[PDB]
């Protein structure tokens, strides 16, 4: 279920827009609302606002939109009178699951488990995704300092008070131009953008820097290697330091792609090596997929690209995925329950669709698809920054996990904006690039669709 | 819609449920599972388990079931045609919002908003809520501090690798026996039990003592008052302190009932003068309301009870509203987007649940009921308490929000366990209290129904 093309009546955001951002405005911030929308009216590749405009949408509600606005197949589902209770009956999932709760996992999450990872614990969002995953970190690390020893009890009573050693000073080492979410764990390993941290306070963690690529690839293969030998080399140094600095590194995050803070690329090479580094100082490798998990990049996981048995120890996911959570190696298992924990710990009913979702991505083998799909966005892209180097730089992607860059911070919106006033939807990220995040029912004739769009812009721009 | 009693079959957990929960353990720690449930079956006070138990259910998913189970009125909101899209087209609320999303806030959140209090953000659990509490009370904090000029360059590139002046070293001021959340801005202000912090990295934040009441309260007035006056001292010389160390209190986050640390309270007198004492000082009042909103106490929020004008700056919720998010003051107002923000920031299908759900609290006057039942409930317990002064004690409540303490952890459970069989669900708190959260359909005829039942418990006992 689609429709055939764009169509555009007015400018973005439109006259009954602009009217609801007023309304909205007095009762919050309302500066980064785009547009309103009319989501029941809205179908697969396509997002249709308040204004009757109709536009190609890649940008899937930040990449997390998995198959497409009101889905035929999720439709049936809300429909099933079986499945009321599901959307009505919120369980707190820790202490009073569900009947189905096992199964429906084995049908959704379970089937699509990362290598070496037998465990798995739901959240609602990314943020908690990662802040568990740090806990989960900081306890198993602990666990293995004190052996089979009992917790002691000066442990136990500084702990209460926030203070060593029951609250270890334990750090998580993240990269520069990452991004983990904006809870005050999470934002500590963030280093997207300045308005996401400034005025909150920290943590004194250590911050290793993400090679930065030289494009064309072929033209740099030297360069791109030595950039990468360098990051790998400080993210070691870093490790050490912290050791003397009494804040060990217990674990080291990262995205197989940096996402918010403006899609940046590695070798599979240096992802491997960092997990390897990660082994050889005892520190846990957390995988964060909560953007590049769920197809896009041509794998479930775009960790997969890297080919390893072991290619982590953790890995959070979200978006896409309906629900959050991560799965972990067994040996990460929480040696008591009530520590990881909360309310809800995701919710069943999006358990419901995720695994109606997976169903079909493997039915209409969308994996796959996005791989083609991709394969035309970016040779079409590759193309376009050929007739305009002015414009379009540092053109880059996996499957439909694509982007480039443009001369400046104005000129990236004004082109995001004409493209919209056109038909469609783009993303930004970084301070100059132009990202792709199409819903996996995106197909090589939607790419085709915005490059003719696309090409005319540049052309009179 | 509700059954006329309990039905037991057999034990809790049963051999179904004993079943699932061996197959849920070898996927993740299920030690906290109390066992599985048919909510297919469920309807109003009654939780129905897989082996066919049918249990007056006051303990509620831990207070988070505001209407009960499978309530006919959002039974029919799921099965209404255009509700379909709400529930299979999430949003990134804070860029694209549905066209219905201000008028569905206005049918509820705003229509029961605190009083001083004209801004709203949504949030999708109490966890975010109170992290971006916290945050928000930073960057208002950092504004009064910096006037209307412009971030410093200093700052600027300091926030983005975790340092100073970028990131204050400011705190937030929290409680003994508190409980906000447990992603590690949250479990910095927690106290609750120390499962839940240790091993896990903190903040040097103040921590004041709150009130511990003696009961019965008509036989310690003088010794009460004396009480709350020594708390609030602690919590004006721990502002001074933390200035000093250049770590200023930016604000002070409390509940009004302490839930998860063993439901302790304190007068309004002391609330009332706790606010004074954070204005005084210039620190935002970030009231917790999580677990003690949607009308349990006789009033929508507990708060109202204090009859302040001006409560508070900042109050959050969870739980019973269905989603999260927090009410503030306008001064409190973000200065730019993209500060307070994430991908979901809560949920449409959530709103359109809330806004049948408050109709139903106002049309069938459940504030007014939750007094009479729970004034019904805490009569009974105050009887029991007399009879057996061996196994309760300090008993104590609010509308429905009531509970004992018991001689030790071993006999709490025991009487839970006891309970459970006999066809009612009671929930812990602390180390030996027993507590009670009814839905809002808990009417006084199923109080009676508890307290013979329980009376028979203790005589048997
Ligand atoms: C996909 C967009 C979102 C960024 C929005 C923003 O806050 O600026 N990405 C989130 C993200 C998280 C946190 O997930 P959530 O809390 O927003 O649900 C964690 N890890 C990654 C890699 C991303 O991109
Ligand atoms: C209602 C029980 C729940 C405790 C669950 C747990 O984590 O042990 N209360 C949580 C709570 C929060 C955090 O809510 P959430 O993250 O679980 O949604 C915040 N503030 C209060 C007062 C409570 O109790
Ligand atoms: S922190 Fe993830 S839903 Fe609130």
């Amino acid at each position: 279920f689609d429709y055939d093309g764009p169509l555009m009546k007015t400018e973005v955001p439109g006259p009954r827009s602009r009217e609801l951002m007023k309304q909205l405005n007095i009762i919050q911030n309302a500066e980064a609302v785009h547009f309103f929308c009319n989501y029941e009216e809205s179908r697969g590749n396509y997002l249709v606002d308040v204004d009757g405009n109709r536009m190609l949408d890649l940008y899937s509600q930040i990449s997390s939109i998995p198959i497409g606005y009101s889905h035929p197949a999720l439709v049936k589902l809300v429909q099933q009178p079986q499945n009321v209770s599901t959307f009505i009956n919120r369980p707190a999932l820790g202490i009073l699951p569900p009947e189905n709760f096992v199964e429906k996992l084995r049908e959704s999450l379970l089937s699509v488990a990362p290598k070496g990872m037998s465990q798995l614990i739901t959240m609602a969002c990314g943020s908690c995704s990662n802040e568990n995953a740090f806990k989960t970190i900081f306890m198993w690390y602990r666990s293995k300092e004190r052996g089979q020893s009992a917790f002691s009890k000066e442990e136990l009573e500084t702990c209460m008070i926030n203070q060593a050693p029951g609250c270890p000073d334990y750090s998580i080492l993240s990269f520069m131009g990452a991004f983990h979410g904006r809870t005050m764990g999470c934002l500590a390993t963030t280093h997207s953008k300045a308005i996401h941290k400034i005025d909150i306070p920290s943590f004194d963690w250590p911050i290793a820097p993400f090679p930065r690529l030289k494009y064309p690839l072929e033209e740099f293969v030297k360069e791109n290697q030595q950039e990468e030998a360098r990051c790998l080399e400080e993210v070691e140094d870093l490790i050490v330091k912290y050791r003397k600095k009494k804040k060990t590194v217990a674990g080291i995050i990262v995205e197989p792609i940096q996402s918010e803070g403006g899609d940046n690329h590695a070798s599979d090479d240096f992802f491997r090596k960092l997990r390897d580094i990660s082994r050889k100082h005892g520190c846990a490798f957390l995988v964060d997929e909560v953007q590049t998990g769920g197809g896009s990049t041509g794998k479930f996981w775009a960790h997969e690209h890297w080919g390893l048995d072991d290619p982590a120890d953790v890995m959070t996911f979200s978006k896409k995925m309906m629900t959050g959570g991560f799965f972990h190696k067994e040996e990460f298992r929480p040696n008591a329950p009530y520590r990881i924990f909360n309310t809800w710990l995701g919710d069943p009913s999006k358990n419901l669709l995720l695994a109606e979702v997976i169903n079909i991505i493997k039915r209409e083998d969308l994996l796959s698809n996005a791989a083609h799909a991709g394969k035309v966005l970016l040779t079409g892209l590759l193309d376009l920054q050929a007739r305009y180097p002015q414009f379009i730089s540092r053109v880059r992607g996996r499957g439909t996990f694509c982007s480039f860059d443009t001369p400046d911070e104005s000129i990236r919106n004004k082109l995001i904006s004409i493209a919209r006033n056109k038909g469609v939807m783009l993303g930004g990220c970084g301070d100059k690039s132009i990202r792709f995040r199409p819903t996996l029912v995106f197909r090589d004739h939607h790419a085709h669709l915005f490059l003719n769009i696309f090409s005319d812009i540049l052309a009179d721009f």
